[PDB]
């Protein structure tokens, strides 16, 4: 299992982790529920856990590339979503952290 940033976090303190949507984060210390400690590349630091999403082993992470309302899920440009199942008919099920459902393969780019 691994973690991806859902949102931008800008470091406010020296020991803050700074990161962008889509970056992979290795969690060191998840003992505190307001502030986890983790690492990106060489940098170690603190960040708020709500800013990242856990991803199953071998799951695929995508950035939404175009705002699209569905009939079967809505998503906005630059959202981070996790892919569920395999594609079919130009769509695949993607998970937002709160909603699950089918979204156009062509409005996604993998990260």
């Amino acid at each position: 299992h691994y973690f991806v940033a859902l949102y931008r976090f800008k470091a406010l303190e020296k020991d803050d982790l700074d990161f962008r949507p889509g970056e992979k984060i290795t969690v060191i210390d998840d003992s505190n529920e307001e502030w986890w400690r983790g690492k990106i590349g060489e940098k170690v630091g603190f960040f708020p856990p709500n800013f990242i999403i856990r991803v199953r082993a071998g799951e695929r992470v995508h950035r939404v590339t175009r705002s699209f309302v569905g009939n079967q899920i809505t998503l906005k440009k630059d959202q981070i979503v996790v892919q569920k199942g395999d594609e079919a008919g130009g769509y695949v099920k993607v998970y937002t952290g709160r909603k699950v459902g089918l979204f156009p393969t062509d409005f996604l780019e993998e990260i």
